[PDB]
């Protein structure tokens, strides 16, 4: 069949949830059989979020190719089974980047390089790249329609509806519907404004998707419908709910995906939405409870952790526990002592760059260690737990990453070209990026929870396990759980003299799903409920 | 000298309170000695507000000049002292109808009658008729910029700023900032788009008025300085109060007078706020509590009592009581009988027209006289009363007014030239609006509260209390407490054998105010924190 | 003082002449004794018109230092003695490339780089950079306003005017006022509805500089007046002129240098215009009259050779003759022989690249030199001068140039790395661009013409002169009369067995001006005259 494409825009403001939104159509349109995929286009300059801080635009998404993602993607991954990859997220940056790259070596013979056709067709080339091949494609327009930075991303799928025909393609507009507490009613005036604002740049949405934080009442849609040129059966409420995994259904009860399957004469059974009405039974019916202190530089904003929160969440549904996570930072943990890591079930400490907060990280995973409270250390996480066996209990005074004390005489933590050790002495794309696959050592804690001999995770980092000083610290009682590749880098490391501790170095958090969940955060989660019945 | 205008407008949503965020502003600027006025320009085809239904529109405010006029010029007369006339409200109906009217004639002399410049001409000469012998004159726009209803009136105030010059006109928008939950984020973006709408209009604005359910922070009111061509210091922050007597203070607190006063060369001393403060710290500190029952057939739409109630809440500040107003619909009363006016300190039955509903008010009015429960009847309230009167005590069997049985036997209640005895026996412009001096009756316990033989009240009825079934019902024991004009209408009547019980035709709480209170009102709260002791 | 910014918009249509109004404007600005500089802003991809083909936008304008930039630099050093650089002109791709290149590595320190303020950040320091240290700096923003690729240079400028300040910055912005011949009226509505898509950006022009082909009339320039907030003194009619060295006499006529002056507080003495005033009437007082062919191969487009159509009228101006320029395709030259050459005073072959049309030009420079026809080449110019001598007088058959025919005998034309003799023998940044100080050798006609033993020239181009195969053409006759550098490359060839033959490597175009003329093409126009008398 010929590939159908639902764009979604943004209007009246951002933090709408048009990820999430996308992502649970995408899901309702996967339980219908449908070949469903994603991609987000982000008006960003940067090429892609490689170079950016977890505390600006939230958490780095890494997909199994190595790709640095918009953690849309994640949300993508949770909610379909169609793998992302560098095809499914690409900036204004990238779209400039190779046009550019293009004009200096002369493939425009000359011509002049313009916003149209020159911009928009690379746009349109790398949405078709992504999607050809699906039944549908949800194609994510990142900003807000009225500002600058999307026009030439909302003048590209303007140029593609009219090119692909509008029997293949239809245009869904997310609005805010805001309360009004003195008056006591939600507002359409916005959504009629912002829609005008889309029509101005060329397009007439199909479907309106009303954001508020109560469902948008039959008057209101009527009235939005009336405005906008919309029918009132494509006017959906996307009220505020306290569990995404609940949109899904939420939408499919508003005809959401059949008047989509009718628009692109989709035949197809209804959506079997089983599989997240099991998440959500689950969700609402846990046996026990536990608090699990996550403990990082980067908490004042969690976006920044939100794979691994998500992850804590799904290891929850699969135990029937539920997780209270409390965000604590490490730099208080500096200051206050480990007076602030009492009554935590269990203790995780997840990725990061920089020494900001680390010592922190160090004092908490060597507390985690002697007092017997579960841990889960992920990347820095590892590290830290590495660094605070190495100094406590390998005797190493001082034992650091060289990316925090370069000059450090035990570099425990280090680039592979820095790899040294205590007297200086050395051996005879630094950066780790995607899938990986990973041996599991026998009678591991890890190798037992994911019950296989191999497992492919995820890296985003370049400091290793310094080989040089591991033994010593083998020694010392540390178990090498896990390794990968001709360099047998370390990947898991665990302390056998207590309940549950494991440190990873890739990211365990971005291959978590709802429904699937994950082996490792089950098991840490499991670990957390069984030290809390003990106390 | 020259009169200055502020013109204030409204982005992306109604209902933001902007009548009393103008009022709120003409209060600084009276309270540092300048002579301000208000005006309201009402998008509505409506001539005026005489027609339309209090359920739909709310409260129809009358002005001393027997206006019939938008619910705001009760807003403004409650935040300054300057009377408001007809020259203070009108529509597009009065200015098109002004326009028809000049063509049908002849004034235009056999040319094109155009929006521009004879609608926009004819809406600059209300405004100017308005406000000129003003220091400054704040002029309302209604309706949403974005919108097409308000357009003629924001060209003509954009062509008002160029003639009369930018020394003596400023552009003060109000726009929504609204919070997102999910991110914790006040938006600044519905603001950047509604100031663009505003320049494609025409109008650059001055000042920046941001409502939202909390304080707009500083980053945020920077942010919408840089977007807006607007100086930081004219971005101020109007957030959701529990009462609307402070925002006066809200706004002279970020300096919002001292700017106009600046960019209007006005050299005038700092705004006195102490008649505010008071007003504020009553409302703050009740003594006692009382609930006052309001037994009506509109109490659906609140603001159909809007003045009413308003009046309650400045009665309960004079004598420093707390007012629970309580909406009951009269219907309620016929339906399921007097037990749902149990738990009533004191009982009011305010205006209103048609027969839906008023036998329950005649029942409400004999349940508050026969358990001397205090009772406040206004217009319709005092027809109810006299009816009740004439039945139960002066034997009038069926005794009704004309307006709702029209070929009754007692109509003591009647229009001037229906009036008539029991007998069907006869004596050998009906409709009063406005202000009207009125002469009260010695030891009448109304006489007592006004302190002064003559009083000016505001009406807005038709039907009057028949004087040949009068006599008869006075001697009864009923008692006449004021009159006015040649045909010696009865204004206030009084249940003698009773705590307090008044009813007048007259609409006091259209002359009450939060800072002077109202002689009635006052009267009316006092007794009924004095009944619900006796309990 | 404080360097003062006129930005300089275009609205309605693009062709409005913008360069030419602020270059203008600059002229009449200079003449009042004031610093005055004109940079240009591209919303073109390209990084520079370096790689663009003179058949899309026109001739690739060269400055001193090298930079290749829009004609537009052109026009405005022939209006000013300020010479330009690369900071005078710069494309969005130059923007997009810097902030890329910056964000890459590291620069932006994990920041979302964003369209604001990055972009705009990166416009306005490029704006500083070209701009401060002169009185008056206009900047020309190419494109339209309500198109999407000038956005980012029109938000740059609006935050530019907030934080220098309204006394320092001015928006000057030219649209079209289209005559209907079938209503006989010029027509201001597209005026009024730009003006309204340049505030909605958030700009309110302060000059209105009005595109039509005849005055526009004093109602007309009201109505624009009252609709766009703009005073009626600040609405400029700027008709279509026979002599663009006109246009600043009629800007100045209308008082806009005096307004200009008022708004930035410049104490300067009346513009002294007698510069122009002489350029127009040396123009209007011709006392003979030629014809002379420009034969080349991108007649299609006339700007493809707008700086030697300029210098050759300004050859005109300084002998007091008419030049009649014919473009003529040297490829009907190959098609229908030097019949269609016939008539001419004289022949001018200008650059280019590429074989199409190149035999037709070596065709041409053979039928100039037989007959005595005064010629000119310049740059490819030359080289078929060469080749045509090479061949039909030096008797080197088929000699040509490496970049035409790589693997030709006499490669008489070639690139230094590929220079070898008839035998394919050897000797034991390519491009040359901008300035060059160039010898001219005794006895020369331009050593004579320029009356200087050194010049400095401008080039574009890799092709040189085969020294290696030179010294056989010298003997058959042909004059070297200017070298340049260590490698003593050839810049002037004459053939002194006739009236005027001179062609040259640089472009002397590009330092022709209609103020002080070039000698090179004074003396051109001059031989014309002379060939033209003896007919
Ligand atoms: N394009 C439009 C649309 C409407 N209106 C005018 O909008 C007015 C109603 O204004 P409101 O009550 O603020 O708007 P609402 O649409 O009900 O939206 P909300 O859901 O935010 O309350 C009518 O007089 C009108 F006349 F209908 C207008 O003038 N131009
Ligand atoms: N005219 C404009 C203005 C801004 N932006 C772009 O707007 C983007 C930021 O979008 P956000 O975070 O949703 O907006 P905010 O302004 O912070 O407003 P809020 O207070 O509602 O959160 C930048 O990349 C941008 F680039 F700055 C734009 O493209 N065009
Ligand atoms: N913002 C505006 C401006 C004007 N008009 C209306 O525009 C109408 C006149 O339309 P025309 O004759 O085509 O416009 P012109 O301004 O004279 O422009 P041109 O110079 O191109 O002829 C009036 O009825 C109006 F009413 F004045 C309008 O409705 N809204
Ligand atoms: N239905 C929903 N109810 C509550 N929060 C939601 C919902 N959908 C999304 N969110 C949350 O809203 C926030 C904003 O989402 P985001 O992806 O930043 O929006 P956008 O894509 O419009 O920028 C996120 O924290 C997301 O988890
Ligand atoms: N600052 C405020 N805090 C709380 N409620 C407010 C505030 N300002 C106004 N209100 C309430 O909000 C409503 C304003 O609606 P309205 O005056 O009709 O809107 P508008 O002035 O935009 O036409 C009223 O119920 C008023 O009491
Ligand atoms: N006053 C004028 N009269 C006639 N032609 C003019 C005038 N001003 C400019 N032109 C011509 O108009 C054409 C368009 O100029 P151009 O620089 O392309 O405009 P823009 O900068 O708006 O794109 C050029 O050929 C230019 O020489
Ligand atoms: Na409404
Ligand atoms: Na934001
Ligand atoms: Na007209």
């Amino acid at each position: 069949m010929t590939t159908n494409y639902i764009f979604v825009t943004g209007g009246v403001v951002s933090s709408l949830g048009k990820g999430i939104a996308a992502a649970s159509l995408a899901a309702i349109l996967e339980a219908r059989g449908l070949n469903v995929t994603i991609m987000k286009l982000d008006p960003y300059i940067n090429v892609d979020p490689g170079t950016m801080s977890p505390i600006q635009h939230g958490e780095v998404f890494v997909t199994e190719d190595g790709a640095e993602t918009d953690l849309d993607l994640g949300h993508y991954e949770r909610f379909i089974r169609t793998k992302m990859s560098r095809r499914n997220n690409f900036t204004t940056g990238r779209i400039y980047s190779d046009v550019l790259r293009k004009e200096r070596r002369g493939d425009y013979l000359g011509a002049t390089v313009q916003v149209i056709p020159h911009i928009t067709n690379a746009i349109k080339e790398r949405v078709l790249e992504g999607g050809e091949g699906h039944d549908v494609v949800l194609v994510e327009i990142g900003g807000t329609v009225g500002d600058i930075e999307s026009l030439p991303f909302l003048e590209a799928i303007r140029q593609m509806a009219v090119e692909i025909g509008r029997e293949h393609t239809l245009f869904m507009h997310l609005t805010l519907v805001p309360y009004m507490a003195a008056s006591g009613e939600v507002k359409t005036k916005p959504t009629q404004h912002s829609v005008k604002e889309l029509l101005s740049i060329g397009i007439q949405p199909d479907i309106l998707i009303c954001r508020s934080d109560r469902a948008v009442p039959a008057n209101e849609r009527a009235k939005i419908a009336l405005f906008c040129n919309v029918p009132e059966k494509a006017v959906i409420s996307l009220k505020d709910v306290d569990s995404i995994y609940k949109i899904p259904g939420l939408l499919k009860s508003q005809g959401l995906d059949d008047y989509i399957c009718k628009r692109f004469s989709l035949n197809c059974p209804e959506a079997n939405l089983s599989e997240w009405e099991q998440v959500i039974f689950e969700e609402a019916n846990p046996v026990s409870e536990v608090t699990i202190g996550m403990v990082g530089k980067y908490i004042e904003l969690p976006d920044a952790y939100k794979s691994v929160i998500e992850a804590l969440k799904h290891g929850g549904l699969k135990n029937r526990v539920s997780v209270n996570i409390k965000l604590i930072d490490s730099q208080d943990v500096e200051t206050r002592g480990v007076e602030i890591l009492k009554g935590l079930d269990a203790i995780l400490v997840p990725g990061g760059f920089g020494y900001r907060g680390v010592e922190g990280m160090i004092t908490t995973a060597r507390f985690a260690r002697e007092n017997n409270i579960p841990y889960l250390g992920i990347c820095l996480g590892m590290q830290v737990a590495l660094i605070d066996y190495a100094r406590h209990v390998a005797n190493m005074e001082n034992a650091n990453s060289t990316e925090f004390v370069p000059d450090c005489k035990y570099p425990v933590v280090a680039l592979i070209t820095e790899w040294r050790d205590e007297n200086g002495n050395v051996e005879v794309g630094t950066m780790r990026l995607g899938a990986q696959q990973c041996q599991l050592v026998d009678d591991s804690l890890v190798r037992q929870l994911y019950n296989a001999p191999t497992i492919v995770e995820r890296h985003r980092h370049r400091y290793e396990v310094n080989n040089m000083l591991l033994k010593q610290i083998e020694d010392a009682g540390l178990r090498v759980a896990g390794r990968s590749g001709d360099d047998q880098l370390v990947e898991i490391i665990e302390v056998p003299n207590h309940p549950w501790f494991v440190a990873c170095q890739f990211h365990p958090e971005f291959t978590s799903t709802p429904r699937d969940g994950h082996p490792l955060f089950a098991g840490f989660v499991k670990a957390a409920s069984e030290f809390q019945k003990r106390q």
